[PDB]
C-alpha cells in the first residue's frame, strides 16, 4: 500500500478557532459604531454620494504593534483635523505577498524569527485592530486567503484584494461576502479589466469554502458586495494621471459599474521609490483642483520613519516596502486636504 | 451595539469533514499504486528523464459521473495502446472558473439546479476519482481553493493551477504542498513570468491556512514541490508554436527551473474554438517530428460528443467549454502518438 496523502507536507496543525479570539476580544460598542459608520461613509464615496477623499494610509506592513499604535495616535489628529475634506483610515496590513523567500508577516510569524506562531499572530492581529478602533482609528487590510477574515474582518472598515489575486475566482467570491467595502487592484502589468471584472463578479451572490467561527470546515453563501471599486496601482507604466483616470472611468461605465476609483501613490505608480509618492499626490491634487470627479480615494505607504530596512532594527521603519516618514505624511495630507476642499466647494 | 460581522453573508454552513468521505471511500491498494506510480512517471517527464508525452485529456468539466466513467473506459484502451509514446491521464475538473454568472460545477452544485448540495458534491467527486483510479485511469484536476484538496488530492496524479490563480501567493503556497506534480498556466493575457515565478516559489517550503482531515481550522507547513512546470495556454495571441516554445524554454533556463513545458491545445490557443484543437495538435506534432525537445505534455478538451450545450440534455456533451468528440479524440491521440514515437527513436 503506497502513500499518496500529504507527501510534501511537514505537518498540519490545528489552530485556535475564530470564536476563541472573539470571546477574549469581543468588538466593543464603540468600535462597532466606528466600523459600521466608516463602512457607510466609504460606501458613500464609492457611489458618489459624498466628495471627501478616502485616504488609506500607513505602513506597508505592520511588524510592531507598539509602533503601529504610536503611528495611529499621530494620524488620528490629522484624521480629525481634515475630516471635512478627507476620510482617513489606517493601513493595517499584516503581510506583503512576495515571490522570493522572506518574512511572512505578523499573523504568520509574529516573532519575526521563523517560529510561525500563528495562534499568537492571529491573537495579536485582532488585539491591535480592536485597540485601533477603540482609540477612534478605523483600520484597513488586505485579505490574502479565505480563512483569516473569520478572525478579524469584523474590525475592518475597508478591505483590499491585491494585484496578484484580483483575477482569482475564489478571492472575488470572498469579496462578495466581506462586510466592508473592497478595492480591487489592477494587475501587476497594468491590466485594468481584471479589476473591472472583479467588481461585477463580487456584486453577485457566491459560495466559497472556509470555516465557521467555531473553526469547522464550511461553505459560505454570500449576498454580494455592492461597495467594490478599482484601485489604480501602475504596471508597465503608471496609471495615476488624468488621462489614465479618464480611460479607466470610461471602461468602468461601459461595464455598468461605479466609475469612482482609488489611486495608489505607492508600488508601481511610485516605481518603488517612496519619494515619488508625493509627486503622485501632487498630480492627484492638480486633478482635484481642475476636475477630478472620478477620484474617490488614494493609498499611501507611510510610517514613523522613512525608507526601509532589512532587519527590524530602527523603531517605526518598514521592513517591507519603503514608506514616507512622518513629516512627509503631514505635508502630503495637507496637500490633498487643500486641493479637495476646492473640489468639494464646486 | 452595531452589527459588523457577516453583514453580506446569507449563511455559513458546516460541511462534513474530509475524514468522513475518507472513511467511506478509502483509497484502495490498487488506486494508491497507480497514483504513486503515475506521479513518479510524470516527475520523470518534468525533469526530462523520460520522453513520453504527458497528455491531460478529457472533458472541460465533469457534470455527469456516468458519462465520465464511459469516457474513461474508452480512453483507457488508448492509454494502454499508446503507453510507450504517451502518458494519458484523464481530465477530471469539477468546475470552470468564470467571470459571469453560471453553473459552479459538480462539487459546488452537483444536482445542476442551484441547490448547492456540496456534501453530496464532495462525496461524488471522491467516489468518481476512486472509481477512475480503480479501473486503471489516473486523474488530473485543478485546485481552485485550499480546502478541496483535503477531500480528494490523495487520488490526483497531476494538478493544475489555472491562469487566473498562478500569480496568487496562496495558490503557490498550496502547490508547494500538493502531493502531485503541478502545472502552472501562463496568465490570461499571455504573461509567462507569473508561471516561471510560480515554479520557483512552489519549490520552497511554505505555510497556508486550511483544515485538518478532521475538518478543523489549521495551518499547513509544506516541504516544497520539485515537480512543477509551466503550461502555455495562449494570451491575446496563441503561444503554441515553435518560436513561442523556444522563447519560453529560454526564459525557464534563465530562471534556473525546468525548461520542459506543456501546451494547452484548447482555451486561448484554440481561440476558444474546439474545431481548432486539432490544428494546435498538428503544429505540436510537427515540432515533435523536427525537434520539440522542450515539450513534455499537452492538454486537450475532449468528450463523448463534440460541441457544447447550455443545458445538460445530450449525454456526454459539455455544458462548459466546447470539446472535440470521441472520433476526433481517437484521431488526435493517434497523431501525437505517431509523432512522439519518432521523437523518442531519435
Ligand atoms: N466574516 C466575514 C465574511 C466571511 C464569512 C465567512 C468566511 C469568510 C469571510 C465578514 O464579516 O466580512
Ligand atoms: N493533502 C494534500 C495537501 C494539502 C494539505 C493540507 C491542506 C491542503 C492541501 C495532498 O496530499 O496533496
Ligand atoms: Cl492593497
Ligand atoms: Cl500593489
Ligand atoms: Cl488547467
Ligand atoms: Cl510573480
Ligand atoms: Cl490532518
Ligand atoms: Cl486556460
Ligand atoms: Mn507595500
Ligand atoms: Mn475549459
Amino acid at each position: 500500500h503506497y502513500p499518496t496523502d500529504d507527501i510534501k507536507i511537514k505537518e498540519v496543525k490545528e489552530l485556535l478557532p475564530p470564536i476563541a479570539h472573539l470571546y477574549e476580544l469581543p468588538i466593543s460598542k464603540e468600535a462597532s459604531g466606528l466600523v459600521h459608520r466608516t463602512r457607510q461613509e466609504i460606501s458613500d464615496l464609492v457611489h458618489g454620494r459624498d466628495k471627501r477623499l478616502l485616504v488609506i494610509i500607513g505602513p506597508c506592513s505592520i511588524h510592531d504593534p507598539k509602533a503601529a499604535l504610536e503611528y495611529a495616535e499621530r494620524l488620528l489628529k490629522l484624521r480629525k483635523q481634515y475630516e471635512n475634506e478627507l476620510l482617513i483610515v489606517m493601513r493595517v496590513y499584516f503581510e506583503k505577498p512576495r515571490t522570493t523567500v522572506g518574512w511572512k508577516g505578523l499573523i504568520n510569524d509574529p516573532h519575526l524569527d521563523g517560529t510561525f506562531d500563528i495562534n499568537f499572530g492571529l491573537r495579536q492581529a485582532r488585539s491591535l485592530l480592536l485597540s485601533l478602533n477603540n482609540m477612534g482609528m478605523p483600520a484597513s487590510t488586505e485579505f490574502l486567503d479565505m480563512i483569516t477574515p473569520q478572525y478579524y474582518a469584523d474590525l475592518i472598515s475597508w478591505g483590499a484584494i491585491g494585484a496578484r489575486t484580483t483575477e482569482s475566482q475564489v478571492h472575488r467570491e470572498l469579496a462578495s461576502g466581506l462586510s466592508c467595502p473592497v478595492g480591487f487592484k489592477n494587475g501587476t502589468d497594468g491590466n485594468l479589466k481584471i479589476a473591472i471584472d472583479a467588481i461585477g463578479a463580487a456584486s453577485h451572490s457566491h459560495h466559497f469554502l472556509s470555516v465557521t467561527k467555531a473553526g469547522h470546515s464550511a461553505i459560505a453563501h454570500t449576498g454580494g458586495n455592492p461597495d467594490c471599486h478599482v484601485i489604480l496601482r501602475g504596471g508597465k507604466e503608471p496609471n495615476y494621471d488624468a488621462e489614465h483616470v479618464s480611460e479607466a472611468a470610461e471602461q468602468l461605465r461601459a461595464a455598468g459599474v461605479t466609475d469612482k476609483l482609488m489611486i495608489d501613490c505607492s508600488h508601481a505608480n511610485s516605481r518603488k521609490d517612496y519619494t515619488r509618492q508625493m509627486e503622485v499626490a501632487q498630480d492627484i491634487a492638480a486633478q482635484l483642483e481642475q476636475d477630478g470627479g472620478n477620484i474617490m480615494g488614494v493609498m499611501v505607504e507611510s510610517h514613523l520613519v522613512e525608507g526601509r530596512q532589512d532587519k527590524p532594527e530602527v523603531y517605526g521603519k518598514s521592513i517591507t516596502d519603503a514608506c514616507i516618514g512622518w513629516g512627509a505624511t503631514e505635508e502630503l495630507l495637507a496637500l490633498l486636504a487643500g486641493a479637495n476642499k476646492k473640489r468639494m466647494a464646486r
